[PDB]
């Protein structure tokens, strides 16, 4: 049993409160990740029996000055090939680094010194990241770099040199480089010269070089009369396997077309927060890029601008390998049919993203006339009836997220119109529209009483999204239009529901053929009318969370004690955040006999009568985590063969009952961290069946540690096939020269 | 010191985790609250010490087996004057209740029987409290109510017998009486006998009675049919004093204005959830009400109907005494001008009640026309562009003010919220009055204000704009209002999140007499141009739950002098903005007008204390809920003004030398839940200590040494100033020792 890490050849050692690395590390091992660990020293015996390691994270040590790293302090290390030392307060390259490194990783240090002596011996490098060194308002200095420090690294695929000052690309690059980033690197002219070897380079960034600075979320200085990024026609020349160019924020407001003459792999273009409505209205540079897939053309706005319409130049009718169109924040009012024709016969366009352009009107039966159009995202619009800020690993314009959700957008065509002002959906709203199966209208503040009809010109939705809206379910027909629909959320729409004096009908549910998963969380569900019960012959998931059983189940109502009984085909049901004290007897054999899943996690239960789960043959997973409870019955295994996970986490058990671990055949894994057991006796240890169980959790409990654990202690030791993760964190309270130990580490 | 209660004479004893009565109460205490404790017995040893005890609360023992009360347990306390045992699961009304009784209460208790034995002997009760007995699904019996049981309480005022089942009003009751509540007693009718001798009766709860079940949030019986309460004729001829009557929920359809005939200062008249659409539009009993102050018609609709407009009977106009009416959930489409007609020369007319009606469009013009409304409630409509149920409460309605007092005290007040005016159009507050208190909040509003929205209504003071969706691009917003003193900005979220749209938030320095600015739970982490809020007026900036984690990172100076330009301001609150640290740059920059800082719920490790001279009226500081480690030893050095200084639930484990007895204008400080296991070896007035890991080893005994000499510092809850060591006193109060 491992420890401190968790082993598995891989050693899982991070975020341990670890002040040296330990010596207690498998030999085998052959990764190593102790980030976020507290560790302030590394010299040439942190690793001194392991030399079978490929790969070291040291990145955040020491975890709240900086990590100091003797010269030579891993050059002992034969195999190693990655090592990571990011935000480590570094102030230079560590001396002596092993030839062997093929990946070094120096991100978010103090460095602001490449030099030879740190780097040119490193002959196996193909991955170089020194980004993230000097920038912003950082009190930093400028970045010299070695005249010819990477003309030696014959083998570098990757270098990032990002947000750092560099004033000018390093000459004497390796002409194996594949990607070279080069963002926010105050480089004001890309010469000639600059790429001019680069004949394998497939991407190429040079982003926030002349930033355009209007509306920063980042401290920006722009170029001199905020003037361009100045690349000479020539620039480019021999880029011939370039596929990205990111040229975002670079204050462009004219595109030479013949940058790309060269270029005839190009698929990524990424121009977002320059100046370039002129030139999305002229476009010559369009005609170059008959193979791209992706342009994206966010947020090039004039600020203070609100145009009628968008200004699409019919060149981009030759963007004939197009899959992608982004274009956020050009900011307009309306969209008409006509604005569009450039874009209508491309081939494989399948995805146009006009979010947050605060436009007022849409005429939606332009959509129809597009070949192919898969996600049509128009959300954020105004449509109507550590301790450093940014991800260095992340994209720095734009989310890198799904615009849809991919659990929607496999159903088929995707209309997201979440976040606009659709308060109501009228008799036309969705008149000449493509097929839809994916809707998202989250967040509309839509108060309407949906009847039946409002669908009706979009009927084959499969899932649909109504978040976060304020829907009055005073129609029992509501969406019985949408008749395939599967699944259906309706999460956060709790403001007619909190009214007890106004009509609450949930009765539509049982009229769907083919639903299958049901979400009403957060509405703070307390009342009914009429019918008391949810009934579906399909439903297999029901999301119940953040509603009101503590008072649907009060004590002084029957009305509502097989609110979910009618539900027969139900596999996962969750109970959790209902407040609940007690669930009573009956309410609790009410629930589908069919479970699987059972979650009522963070309620406030007191007790819990296990004799009941003899009424549930099927359930798998019962979720308690987060209660109050006070006591496990004693012969678990005369109430249930099928359970196979039990959380208990964040509960006040001081006691285990006998021949607990191993009462239940079927259970994999039990969790009893953050509990208050002092210890695990011997009679909770006795069985005279063989465990199934596979994982035991224990963090987090006050174990007294005195010989009263030795027999734990040796169970622990005669079943390595229990894995009990966190042994860091599995803490004794007790006694004195014992607290803050974990129990494993006592004699 | 006193121990278990706090004592002040009164001893607050509450919620203790008590087990029996304490016999270390002050023998000189005269108001015993041992209410949410967990006393499974009294007896006539329970308070043997105390007799000049007045008042004893024991509700809700045990909590969470009945509280079981031996008879005569009571019996030797001969100044008692008021008993509570509510919700104490008892199955009897005790016996031997001593007779100086002026009030009890047995509120939700298991008490089905009313018998001479418990009562009769109670001849100076005033107020007699037995509602929630038996009700709903409860499994309970019918309430048998001992004949003539009240006859003798011939000093009774108050007799409060509702939600439980009688079906008949009991008779024999006495002409005392002032206040007679029998709501939900499933009661269908009333007799010309029922009220016989009660000619001092000022107010009678008859609700519930019959009830109207559709929608009920509750289990409720119709009655047969569903048909009304049956009141006689002649049932309150001799109800002459009656100021109050409560008929809501008895499923009324005709109301006999001949009811009303001699009872001519009705005040209060309660007709909430009946069937009353047609009595509103023709109502012969509306000409019966010269008096009447408070009307209340809400719940009235009929299902599934929603009529055009709504139908009022002249005969309000002969409401001359009305001061509010009260018409929710009517449930109309639209309210036209002539609609109100009736109400409109009635002078002391001051509140309207429209709320939950799903009115889609009202005339504004026509409140123009009405003598003198100050309260215009419109919240909840379609404008566009552990029992469940509190005893001691209305249950047919909500007794909060319509308008938060704070707003309705600048004048007259029109509440719009939650309503769909996602943007305010060029007309959509004309003809208004001069509207001095407007609530708009979740109305989804979406807008950019420009300076334009409030012109015709330009002296609002008071403006609540709270949980809309506010786009923030036009630096004038607002700066119409001139006169503008409290501007509620809260939950306006859904932009200031988005990095990539402007956030302009210049428009705060242009007003003159703006004093609150509420700008809370907006996560502001980036603004437009001017990155400084400035204003020569405010006096208190509420900033919670933003993002000044990321305004004031390392890495970004431009947000470091962000609320410096506030140059009057005496309250910040800067709680919920996730900091973990605050450069000590920034902290310099905060007004040195302040008297208040709130930096409580968000994640420091440190705080640099020297900073507190810069700030010489700092009076308050809060810095609960961090993870704060340890404290200065040199807190007299940075200031000379703080009087309270709020450090609970933080992780500090040693108090440093001489912090306490060291200066000195300290009066309140606080560190309950923190790390301490000891204190080791002056205005102070204050010191909280509960929920620290004390260790109860001998070298505690300074601490409690000094505890006895310093009476004069309070040390409040003292029964959760508890031992977590040793195992043998672990979970003891440490005032239990040598
Ligand atoms: C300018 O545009 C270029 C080209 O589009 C863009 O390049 C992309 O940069 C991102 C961010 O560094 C790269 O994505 C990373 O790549 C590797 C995959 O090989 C991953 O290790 C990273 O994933 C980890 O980190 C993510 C964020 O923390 C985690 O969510 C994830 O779970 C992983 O832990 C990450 O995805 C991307 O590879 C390149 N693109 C290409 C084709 O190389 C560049 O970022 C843009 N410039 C700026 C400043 O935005
Ligand atoms: N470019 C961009 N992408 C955005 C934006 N908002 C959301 N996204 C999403 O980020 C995701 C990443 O896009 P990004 O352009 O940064 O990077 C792409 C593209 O650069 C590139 N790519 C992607 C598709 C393709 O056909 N050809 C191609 O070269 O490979 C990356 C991996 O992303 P993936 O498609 O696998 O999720 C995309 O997933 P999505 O189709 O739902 O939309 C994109 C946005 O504003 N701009
Ligand atoms: N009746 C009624 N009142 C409601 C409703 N919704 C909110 N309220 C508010 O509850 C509060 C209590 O009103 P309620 O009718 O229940 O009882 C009044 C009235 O019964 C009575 N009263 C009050 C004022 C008066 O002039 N004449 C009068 O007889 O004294 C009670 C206490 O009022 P308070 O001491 O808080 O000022 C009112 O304050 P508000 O003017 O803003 O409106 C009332 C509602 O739907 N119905
Ligand atoms: C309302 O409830 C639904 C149903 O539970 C929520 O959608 C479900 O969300 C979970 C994420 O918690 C998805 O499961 C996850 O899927 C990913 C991707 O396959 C997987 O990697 C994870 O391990 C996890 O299993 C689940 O697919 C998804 N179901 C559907 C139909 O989309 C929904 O998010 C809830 N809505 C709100 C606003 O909370
Ligand atoms: C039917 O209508 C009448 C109004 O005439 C309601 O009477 C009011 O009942 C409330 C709630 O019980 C009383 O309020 C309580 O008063 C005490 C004593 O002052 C106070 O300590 C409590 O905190 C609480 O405010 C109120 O006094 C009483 N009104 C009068 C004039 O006596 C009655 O509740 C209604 N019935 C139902 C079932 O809602
Ligand atoms: C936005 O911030 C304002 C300013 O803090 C909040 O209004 C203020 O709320 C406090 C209570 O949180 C009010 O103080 C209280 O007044 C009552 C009545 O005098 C008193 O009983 C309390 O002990 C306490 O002093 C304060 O008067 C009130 N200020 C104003 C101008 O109304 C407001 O609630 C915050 N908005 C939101 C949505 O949270
Ligand atoms: C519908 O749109 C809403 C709003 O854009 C989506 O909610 C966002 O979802 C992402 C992905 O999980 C979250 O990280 C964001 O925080 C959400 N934002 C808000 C404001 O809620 C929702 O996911 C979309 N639905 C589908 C089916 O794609
Ligand atoms: C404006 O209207 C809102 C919504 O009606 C009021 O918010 C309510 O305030 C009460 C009193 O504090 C709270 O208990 C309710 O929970 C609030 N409801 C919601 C949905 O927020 C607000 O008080 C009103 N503003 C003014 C100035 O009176
Ligand atoms: O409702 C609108 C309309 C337009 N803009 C413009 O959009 C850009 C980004 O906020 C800015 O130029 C701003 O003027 C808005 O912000 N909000
Ligand atoms: O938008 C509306 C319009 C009317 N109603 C009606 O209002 C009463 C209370 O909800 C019910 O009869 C219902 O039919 C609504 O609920 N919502
Ligand atoms: C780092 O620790 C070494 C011992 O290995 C010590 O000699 C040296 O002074 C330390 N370096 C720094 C920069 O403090
Ligand atoms: C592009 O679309 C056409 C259909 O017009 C199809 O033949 C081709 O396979 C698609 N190409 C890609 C790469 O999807
Ligand atoms: C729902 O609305 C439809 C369409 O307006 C209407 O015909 C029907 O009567 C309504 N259904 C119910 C149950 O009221
Ligand atoms: C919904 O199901 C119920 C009961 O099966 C049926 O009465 C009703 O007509 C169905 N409604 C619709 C709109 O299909
Ligand atoms: C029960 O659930 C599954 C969904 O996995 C579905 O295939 C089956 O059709 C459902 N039963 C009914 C009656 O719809
Ligand atoms: C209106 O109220 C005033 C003062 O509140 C009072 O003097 C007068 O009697 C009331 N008028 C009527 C018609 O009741
Ligand atoms: C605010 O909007 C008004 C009305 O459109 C306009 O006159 C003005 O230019 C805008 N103000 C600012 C400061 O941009
Ligand atoms: C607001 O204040 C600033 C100067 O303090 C002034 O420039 C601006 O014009 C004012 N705005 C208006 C609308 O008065
Ligand atoms: C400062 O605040 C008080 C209100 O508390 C006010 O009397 C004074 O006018 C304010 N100062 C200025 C310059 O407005
Ligand atoms: C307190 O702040 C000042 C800077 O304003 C500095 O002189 C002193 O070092 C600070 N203390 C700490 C602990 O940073």
């Amino acid at each position: 049993r491992s420890y401190p890490c968790d082993e598995k050849v891989i050693a899982e050692c991070s975020n341990r409160r670890l002040q040296e690395v330990p010596q207690t590390v498998g030999k085998y091992v052959t990764e190593l990740d102790l980030s976020d660990n507290f560790i302030t020293h590394i010299t040439n015996e942190s690793f001194q029996g392991l030399q079978n390691l490929t790969k070291i994270n040291l990145n955040h040590n020491p975890n709240v000055n900086g990590l100091n790293i003797t010269d030579g302090a891993f050059l002992n290390l034969k195999n190693l090939r990655e090592l990571l030392l990011e935000d480590n307060q570094l102030p230079q390259i560590p001396s002596g680094l092993p030839e062997s490194l093929t990946e070094l990783s120096l991100i978010q240090n103090n460095i602001y010194n490449i030099t030879k002596e740190g780097i040119s011996r490193l002959i196996n490098l193909k991955n170089l990241y020194l980004a993230w060194n000097c920038y912003f308002n950082k009190v930093c200095e400028k970045t010299n770099i070695e005249d010819g420090v990477f003309e030696t690294l014959t083998n570098l695929e990757l270098l990032s040199l990002s947000f750092n000052s560099l004033s000018h690309v390093p000459p004497k690059l390796p002409s194996s480089l594949r990607k070279l980033f080069l963002s926010n690197t105050q480089i004001k002219y890309i010469s000639e010269e600059d790429f001019k070897g680069l004949i394998n380079l497939t991407l190429l960034d040079l982003s926030g070089n002349c930033p355009r600075c209007f509306n920063a979320p980042f401290p920006c200085v722009p170029c001199d009369g905020g003037a361009s990024i100045n690349i000479d026609r020539f620039a480019f020349q021999n880029l011939t396997q370039l596929r990205y160019l990111n040229l975002s924020s670079t204050s462009l407001r004219k595109i030479n077309a013949a940058w790309f003459k060269n270029m005839p792999h190009l698929k990524v273009l990424d121009l977002e927060f320059n100046y370039l409505v002129g030139e999305i209205a002229s476009g010559a540079f369009l005609t170059m890029l008959p193979r791209l897939e992706i342009l994206d053309l966010s947020f090039n706005y004039i600020k203070g601008s609100y145009p009628q319409h968008i200004n699409i130049s019919r060149n981009f009718s030759k963007l004939l390998s197009l899959r992608a169109l982004h274009l956020r924040g050009y900011v307009f009012q309306e969209l008409r049919e006509d604005d569009f024709q450039p874009l209508m016969q491309l081939p494989n366009l399948s995805t146009i993203n006009l979010g947050i352009n605060f436009i007022k009107q849409i005429d939606f039966k332009l959509f129809q006339n597009f070949s192919n159009l898969e996600i049509i995202y128009l959300s954020e619009n105004r449509i109507s009836p550590t301790d450093f800020e940014f991800d260095p690993h992340s994209n720095f314009y734009h989310f890198t997220r799904p615009l849809i959700k991919p659990q929607c957008a496999a159903y088929g065509k995707a209309l997201d119109l979440s976040l606009n002002s659709i308060f109501f959906i009228g008799p036309n709203q969705f008149e000449n529209l493509p097929d839809i199966a994916c809707l998202n209208l989250s967040a509309n503040s839509n108060a309407q009483v949906l009847s039946g009809t409002e669908f009706s010109a979009i009927p084959h939705v499969k899932y649909l999204d109504l978040t976060n809206n304020r829907l009055d379910f005073d129609n029992a027909s509501a969406l019985t239009e949408l008749s395939d629909l599967e699944v259906l959320d309706l999460s956060y729409n709790s403001h007619y529901f909190r009214i007890a004096g106004v009509t609450h009908h949930l009765e539509f549910i049982q009229n769907f053929t083919n639903l299958k998963v049901l979400n009403l969380s957060h509405n703070n569900i307390y009342t009914l009318t009429d019918k008391y019960n949810l009934e579906s012959k399909s439903l297999v998931e029901l999301v119940f969370s953040g509603n009101r059983l503590d008072i649907l189940w009060n004590d002084d109502d029957n009305r509502y004690i097989s609110i979910f009984k009618g539900l027969k085909n139900l596999t996962r049901l969750d109970l959790s955040l209902n407040r609940l004290k007690h669930i009573p007897n009956e309410a609790f054999l009410n629930l589908p006999a069919s479970l699987t899943e059972l979650h009522i996690n963070d309620n406030m239960l007191k007790f819990f009568n296990w004799t009941l789960l003899q009424q549930f043959p099927r359930l798998e997973l019962l979720d308690l985590r987060g209660n109050k409870l006070l006591f496990l019955t004693d012969s678990l295994s005369d109430f249930t063969s099928s359970l196979r996970t039990l959380l208990l986490s964040h509960n006040r058990i001081s006691h285990l009952p006998s021949g607990f671990l191993s009462e239940v055949s079927s259970l994999k894994h039990l969790d009893l961290s953050s509990n208050l057991l002092k210890t695990i006796n011997k009679s909770a240890l006795e069985t005279k069946t063989t465990t199934k169980l596979s994982m035991l959790e224990l963090h987090g409990n006050p174990f007294e540690c005195t010989c009263d654990i030795g027999d734990f202690r040796r169970w622990m030791d005669e079943h390595l096939n229990v894995k009990i993760p966190r042994l860091v964190d599995v803490i004794c309270a007790s006694p004195g020269d014992q607290r803050g130990k974990s129990i494993v580490s006592l004699e």
